[PDB]
């Protein structure tokens, strides 16, 4: 018998962002339960997790953005698990987003439209590396972690697309050495085809150029994925996957980038069962593009993944509100392009969904007393932040902060409306605000009100379930199960 934390492989899935596990597990189990899902549950352990050294820190030794919701990497794997084991469900526990950045800070500003072109130095990869090695002994210890997802992108090199043909080959010729041959020789002259769920056939060719410019800029990313990758299977003796996320980079993926990448990937005895390329969705909005374009789009993506044994895995899955799923249409461009068969992601917009929800309470109740108490902590803590010009300073968020003050003052829009701008894309800090005595004042208020107010616990729980049932009916989850035990089996 089948049960609690499993490796799932290459297989349809929700995967579920639990940032307090305490208020969200009931309402997403629930779903799972009712539509017969096998569905991951993950914190991205560059932003919204750390170790518990770190949450357990004083006041001001780790930026706000390390851990930010608070939940350590032991608890939710923990609390997830064995919920799990507790409701009779197989779930999968996932390490989202292990990532390579200089600090928190700039992984979240990378995320919420802020420009910072940043540069890590040689200390500064070193360290990314172990505060990741450092993550995964804490998955591991756990006993309950079946997938990774490796964040890499932040080594990509755009330089290697802008450099002189003769600066190029000579890098290359001195990188890849007696290696270049073979190197070229895998793409240039061959007419690789991919067929999509369309049953069209994509046709992709490579010039040695092409080559020359994909090597050097992926080298890096390359062998840094490699490090973690070896770390992890010297540390697992379970059965566990990978997935690339390919996703938070400056521009779309490109189709030739993918195959190249999960090849060399490959070659070095990599076999993600996941990647997840930047297909156009943003944080926080609905789809904002051509749906035809994007079917095309994914349907080509989708094609390449299969032909290595992967499944797309589609991030900033969340839109505009709770409500919106990712826009009309949306998801069934998707299930086109992929005949169902594919990851999605969301995790935020619990938090969003608990925010307005409190928000909706009138004044006067001690729910919306508690969310004004949360906007105008966040409001003060991020004005705090610009003035001080502490990590989370940019010209973007004070714009963003400018702007509402503007709308407030010109009744465009009421005092603390959860829909500002600035509180939609930095409420999150919320919960790793800290009192005099140090304690997460605010999220534990938040728990503290779940726990003790039954017609609170009961309405999130319903909200929390039914955003969950509209994500696995949209995306034709239900039922998915079958395909991981058919899996599992083969173990
Ligand atoms: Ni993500």
């Amino acid at each position: 018998d089948v049960f609690g934390p499993w490796y799932l492989g290459p297989i349809a899935h929700p995967a579920i962002g639990i940032r307090i596990p305490e208020i969200i597990l009931t309402g997403i189990l629930r779903a799972y339960k009712k539509r017969n899902v096998a569905g991951g549950l993950m914190l991205s352990f560059g932003r919204e997790t750390a170790p518990e050294w770190v949450i357990n820190a004083p006041p001001g030794k780790y930026e706000i953005t390390r851990g930010h919701t608070g939940t350590s990497i032991r608890k939710y794997m923990t609390m997830a698990a064995e919920a799990a084991v507790k409701e009779g469900l197989v779930v999968e526990i996932e390490a989202d987003h292990l990532t390579v950045a200089p600090s928190a800070a700039e992984a979240v500003k990378r995320i919420s439209g802020v420009r910072t072109e940043y540069r890590m130095s040689e200390k500064e990869l070193g360290e990314s590396l172990n505060y990741i090695k450092a993550e995964i002994d804490e998955a591991v210890s756990t006993g309950y972690v079946n997938f990774y997802t490796i964040d890499t992108c932040f080594l990509i090199d755009y330089s290697a697309e802008e450099m002189s043909p003769g600066e190029l080959e000579s890098k290359f010729s001195t990188i890849f050495g007696d290696g270049a041959g073979d190197l070229l020789k895998r793409y240039v002259g061959r007419q690789f085809v991919y067929i999509g769920e369309r049953g069209i056939p994509y046709c992709f060719t490579f010039t040695n150029e092409e080559v020359m410019r994909l090597a050097l800029k992926y080298r890096e990313s390359l062998k840094a994925t490699k490090t973690i990758c070896d770390y992890i299977k010297s540390k697992m003796s379970k059965p566990y996957g990978i997935e690339i996320a390919f996703d938070e980079t400056p521009s779309l993926t490109k189709c030739k980038d993918m195959i190249f990448y999960l090849r060399e990937l490959w070659e070095i005895g990599i076999k993600p069962d996941f990647i997840a390329p930047n297909i156009g969705f943003e944080k926080r909005k609905d789809y904002m593009g051509d749906l035809k374009v994007l079917e095309e789009r994914v349907d080509k993506l989708a094609a390449i993944a299969r032909a290595f044994g992967a499944l797309l895995s589609i991030h900033s899955g969340s839109g505009s509100s709770p409500y919106s799923g990712k826009g009309i249409g949306t998801y069934e461009a998707l299930l086109r392009a992929t005949g169902g068969k594919i990851k999605y992601k969301i995790s935020g917009v619990y938090i969003e969904l608990l925010f307005e929800l409190l928000a909706s309470y009138p004044k006067g109740s001690k729910e919306r007393g508690l969310y004004e108490q949360i906007f105008d902590d966040v409001y003060q803590f991020l004005k705090k932040e610009v003035e001080e010009e502490g990590v989370l300073a940019s010209p973007e968020l004070e714009l963003q902060l400018k702007r509402y003050e503007e709308d407030v003052k010109n009744g465009v829009r009421e005092e603390r409306d959860p829909r500002a701008d600035f509180f939609r894309y930095y409420s999150f800090v919320a919960l790793n605000l800290r009192d005099s005595s140090g304690k997460r004042y605010l999220r534990e208020a938040i728990v503290e009100l779940y726990e003790e107010d039954r017609k609170f616990k009961e309405r999130y729980d319903k909200e929390v379930e039914a955003l969950t049932l509209r994500l696995i009916d949209g995306l034709k989850f239900e039922n998915n199960i079958i395909n991981a035990l058919a899996w599992i089996r083969q173990f």
